[PDB]
């Protein structure tokens, strides 16, 4: 890495924590990204020099293409902002994305996909598109995968700070709980079984990404163990989600987000810990 | 990575931090690497599935050969143990260094090097010495360097929580001070300057390392800026320690070391903070 110009800005205090009330760190010595704990000059610089860009992956399949102009809107608001992106759109109606107006130096491209009856099977099936893809496009195009859902608006900044190999987002509903209490697979039978004694954290199936190559190898290794589940009549109590955990349990994230950056006020208000809401449920 | 086996350990807690009386994290998402933030059997296995090798330098010049049997009996009870490990010992007199048993999977290599007379020549060039045989040997022989000062012993674990493409230690005489505070060169006509209103952070000279590729590129460039200085007829106030300092001001570490990776119990006691002592000084 080339080196950074001359900044002014408040030095870090070694014993005066930023954040005291969170864990700032996971036991693999990866941060865990909550307001107070980033400078996001150093790293909007960091991350420009080196000309990143940036991915965004997202499914508008059947009636979800409704959900497609305001998280455009949105992401243009505050996603990455000032830097290289392009969003992927997978749909089956190419004809129904909105026409939205994009900053300078973000692209947007249609991918057209089929549909899959089942909600579940279009959830799960993100794993084998995005895989595909990787390999058809997003290697050449982008140097990190941002993967989300389309129900969803940004409210405040999702910037640089989550840039990673690989990154998953703790799921609001379980941040506070005990890993016997996470709805992890529990059925031996299936490849995303985690045992009561194991787990670090429940991840969101919502939010999760990393450099292409990781991305890459997460999606392929999601895909192939719902695909062996199938052949073992069994499917996994949270489809996609319970994958991507079983996942990242035994390959840890370079990062680990926190709930700002997935939420839903509807369902969990705005609790103190949470200084800014960032990703957010739409009602549906 | 390749998958982790399962492993049973507590679940770390998102509403309970491991340190609430240190800074854990930098501003821009580096781990300072403080006892009770990482879970070492974790780390173990992420490293050992890939094979790490390290490599230590240590220059043992003229006088300085007397530190070398307490320096290699304490590393091999206490440094990286259990991966494979590379001992450098650069020296003027190789017939000097002790014959020490090693652990398997560690080897020693005494590299024959020129005696500067000036001490500040010694610690210098310490520098270009570690530059030129990062082409030499390092880039083919190992993964990470390590690279401390002789006149130490370890008395405590020193391992793999500290391996990342590049990092620093906070030097234990300044870690609660202030920037203004900090030893820094203050002249602006030498390469080192860095101004008041600049910091993170005063890293010590004696222990830094990181990737072959990054190290290589650190002690290259703080080797340059020395010889620019020696062009100018200027001598950086804290020699190669200035230069480190200026080096990662401008190219931010991945990782940072607490003061338990390099203190001094004589001047400086066991305060509370330090839950353990892991590389200390020597009286000289
Ligand atoms: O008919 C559908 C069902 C799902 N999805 C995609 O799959 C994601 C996950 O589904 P959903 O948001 O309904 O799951 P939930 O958040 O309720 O767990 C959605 O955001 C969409 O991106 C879609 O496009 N069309
Ligand atoms: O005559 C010398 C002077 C310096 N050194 C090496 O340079 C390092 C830095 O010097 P020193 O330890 O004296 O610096 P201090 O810790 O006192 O700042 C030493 O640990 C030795 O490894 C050496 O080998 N011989
Ligand atoms: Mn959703
Ligand atoms: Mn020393």
């Amino acid at each position: 890495m080339v080196s950074l110009p001359r900044m002014v800005y408040p030095q870090p205090k070694v014993l005066t924590p930023c954040r005291k009330d969170v864990l700032v760190v996971t036991p693999w010595l990866a941060p865990i990204v909550w307001e107070g704990t980033f400078n996001i000059d150093i790293l909007n610089e960091q991350f420009r020099l080196q000309n990143t860009t940036i991915g965004l992956t997202v499914f508008a399949i059947k009636k979800y293409v409704a959900f497609l102009k305001l998280f455009l809107e949105t992401a243009e608001k505050h996603f990455m902002v000032g830097h290289r992106v392009h969003y992927y759109v997978f749909t089956d109606q190419p004809a129904a994305v909105p026409r939205v107006t994009l900053g300078t130096g973000r692209q947007l491209s249609v991918l057209e996909v089929r549909a899959y009856k089942r909600w579940q099977d279009v959830s799960m099936r993100r794993m084998e598109m995005i895989s595909d893809f990787c390999e058809r496009r997003f290697l050449s195009e982008v140097d990190y995968l941002v993967c989300v859902d389309v129900d969803m608006e940004f409210r405040d900044h999702v910037g640089v700070e989550i840039l990673t190999p690989l990154f998953g987002t703790l799921h609001p509903g379980f941040y506070g709980s005990s890993r016997e209490a996470f709805t992890y697979e529990r059925r031996p039978q299936s490849q995303a079984y985690i045992p009561k004694d194991e787990g670090d954290f429940y991840y969101g199936g919502a939010f999760f990404g990393g450099s292409v190559q990781e991305v890459q190898r997460l999606t392929r290794a999601c895909h192939q163990a719902m695909m062996v589940d199938q052949a073992n009549g069994i499917e996994a109590v949270w489809h996609d989600e319970s994958h991507l955990n079983k996942y990242l349990l035994r390959h840890k994230p370079t990062k680990v987000l926190s709930p700002e950056y997935l939420w839903d006020q509807q369902l969990l208000g705005w609790p103190a810990v949470l200084r800014k809401l960032r990703f957010t449920a739409v009602p549906k």
